[PDB]
């Protein structure tokens, strides 16, 4: 029987980055991630300020910022602390662990220093947790793990998924949860975040498939929706994140009765 | 009975950046990748110079230079041009295809501004060499995609790899090859680069495991040996790149009869 966020968070397994994670978006009613791509400091943080209170976590590719420093995330950490959301920086690593390691607390970007969650994709096994958390654990940080994709042509299905999911309940210190289009695993201390979603059916030109909230939520057993340019490419933005919020957290409230 | 690489530059179907590639290694006797795994401009800049004779190609990981500019990038390209190698940034790419556009074009590193090569991951479908493609083939770049992987419970097995070969095949305009441990396509106009080589057997400790030259050229049938910590550790890096090349080089030579 389903757990509510509240009691998820209490779980005696649970790693206290996903304890934390799930308390804000029960106190929150959020259970919405925004997937913030924007290629300026300013409308990153413009979006933090103004979207904070109706997402319960902040998505980010840092890679894709024109004007990228260290500053700019300690102005993002205080949006995250203000309105309480976590950080999520959509690294996707997926290298050996010894290279990992260093891409994820050096170079120019430094992600273990402000990234609440990061995440890697398996295929390379478990090393890539295993260098990841060398950095992360003296940085209580924690780990998604990319056990299925939105995009057309995943191979990130069946024995794949299954190797994600046997791989984070083995990493369980660190790996808080999966990147995933559905309840990969029964395990109710792993988070589910679910990209690749949008209010109206369609994709991109590129691969990209989407879901209702409702669908992925409600029907899929996943916990948070992660939401890009349907809400960016909105003309208002601050109503398209209260919609998909509205949305997910309904869907939530339904599936838990 | 195998071509010779200055026999596959001159292919029908051969790409440009192949193409240029396999005459540089014909002409210098060189088929080592050097994998300058640095964290600093200098050091970069200095091995890249002394051993660019000894190379056919330089590998980045330019997310792990902690002084890293786009002037640094400039130094590079003038060595790559002077010694002729090309530079091959292993960003491993790896996001649906709209999200690699942006990390292969922009951000801070403008990765496609300067490197001849850079890799991807087929997981996401082939919707992440769309991406790259869009950016790539205007500035007459090549892609190579990760076919296998060297550490220990890599995913990138049976279907996995049959996929990226179909994949690369399919984008024969972009992608020039792959990374693997062994020949996964029998077309000669793609090129097989292996990472996960050193002189001597062994492994570190985070799941990656080490093979010869001789055993990675002349048994398994790839054209690049990648290199790291095997030349990087050695004091004298000029003679531990010259003991890589000569035993690459004398292995395919031997596998050419
Ligand atoms: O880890 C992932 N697995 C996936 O299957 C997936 N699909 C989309 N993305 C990323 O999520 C965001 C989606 O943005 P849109 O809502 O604009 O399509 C963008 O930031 C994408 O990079 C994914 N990430
Ligand atoms: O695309 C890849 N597929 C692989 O299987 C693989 N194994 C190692 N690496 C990268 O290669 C370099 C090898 O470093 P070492 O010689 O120091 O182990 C380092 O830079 C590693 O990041 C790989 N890249």
């Amino acid at each position: 029987k389903e757990l509510s966020f509240g009691a998820r968070a209490e779980l005696p397994r649970i790693h206290p980055v996903a304890s934390k994670l799930l308390r804000l978006m029960q106190k929150k009613e959020t259970n919405l991630c925004l997937s913030a791509d924007v290629s300026l400091a300013r409308e990153l943080l413009q979006l933090a300020d103004a979207l904070g209170p109706s997402i319960c976590m902040l998505k980010t590719h840092v890679d894709i910022l024109n004007d990228f420093t260290l500053d700019v995330m300690k102005e993002l950490i205080t949006l995250a602390k203000c309105h309480e959301f976590l950080i999520f920086e959509d690294r996707k690593f997926a290298d050996i662990g010894n290279t990992v390691k260093k891409q994820y607390e050096g170079g120019i970007f430094k992600i273990a220093s402000w990234a609440d969650l990061v995440n890697a994709h398996v295929v390379p096994g478990s090393g890539v947790v295993k260098g990841l958390q060398e950095v992360g654990l003296p940085l209580h940080r924690g780990c998604l793990l990319i056990a299925e994709m939105s995009s057309t042509g995943s191979l990130a299905t069946g024995d794949y998924t299954r190797a994600a999911v046997r791989m984070a309940e083995e990493h369980s210190e660190f790996v808080v949860g999966f990147i995933s289009g559905s309840r990969v695993s029964m395990k109710p201390e792993f988070l589910h975040l679910t990209p690749g979603v949008q209010l109206e059916a369609g994709g991109d030109n590129l691969g990209q498939q989407y879901n209702s909230p409702q669908e992925v939520i409600g029907k899929r057993g996943s916990d948070i929706i992660i939401v890009g340019r349907g809400i960016i490419s909105a003309a208002d933005r601050l109503e398209a994140a209260e919609m998909y919020r509205k949305a997910a957290w309904e869907a939530y409230l339904s599936r838990l009765g």
